[PDB]
């Protein structure tokens, strides 16, 4: 590897896996989303902040995939990825997971093949997209503090 790892003086070691880093594009996250769906990894089950990491790490061993891709839009209701090709959203189960949940709902993983073409996240709630959402600076902070998300909108 790089001459850094030949330093004598190197402090410590990297809990990386030893696979090349890469950003989750389009297509992997179409790949990464047909493969956890035949594995039978998401659908139905219960979403969990573990669980939320434990995918992350599992696709960074797996395939490199550096984890910060797996963003959902902040509902509440239907929790849209916001990675486009992410086939995989949260949908709010109807009780006759909640204490993580800043809008207390149960939550469980559900795979849509329609994400695949419409990108619901941004069309939805392009606020949450920052100074790529297409509004003004004060539209999106307008449209975040009607929300109640005024540390996204900060």
């Amino acid at each position: 590897g790089p001459i850094d790892e030949e330093d004598d003086d190197l402090v410590g070691v990297s809990v990386r896996p030893k696979v090349p880093l890469r950003t989750m594009s389009y297509k992997l996250a179409i790949d990464m989303s047909h493969f956890i769906k035949e594995k039978g990894g998401l659908e139905g089950i219960y979403y969990s902040a573990r669980r939320h990491r434990i995918l992350d790490i599992y696709l960074e061993k797996e395939e490199g995939i550096i984890p910060d891709w797996q963003d959902y839009t902040s509902g509440p209701g239907i929790r849209y990825p916001k990675t486009f090709g992410w086939l995989w959203k949260l949908v709010p189960v109807n009780v006759s997971s909640q204490w993580d949940d800043p809008w207390g709902e149960v939550l469980a993983w559900k795979f849509d093949p329609t994400l695949a073409y419409t990108y619901e996240a941004y069309v939805r709630y392009p606020e949450e997209f920052g100074s790529k959402s297409g509004l003004s600076e004060e539209e999106v902070r307008r449209r975040l503090t009607a929300r109640g998300l005024l540390n996204m909108a900060d």
